[PDB]
């Protein structure tokens, strides 16, 4: 029932969250994985239901 | 403007990607961020249109 297929991060170049949202929006996706320029860690922006954007910054 | 609201990772407990898929399905979301037991890094599983699951493993 579970088939997991790896894919790659769009870009490894660090970007800030506002540029990640722009990338997400150009793709038409509801989440986007990027390397965060703030932290050099992996961050994820995502579309909230209210049209704001969430940001998960991992260490 | 782009309004970005920080949110927390669901769990900091490391897990395998097949367990992240179970979490994602339990929560009814189309992506799920987790600490990957295989890598000790941040991974993201996501729902594909074709019923399979994608995995972005970062490190």
């Amino acid at each position: 029932m579970i088939e997991i297929i790896r894919s790659k991060e769009f870009s490894l170049k660090p970007m800030d969250s506002e540029e990640a949202v722009l990338q997400m929006n150009l793709l038409g996706h509801d989440f986007f994985v990027f390397t965060d320029r703030e932290t050099d860690g992996t961050s994820i922006v995502y579309r909230r239901k209210d049209g704001k954007y969430g940001l998960i910054q991992t260490s």
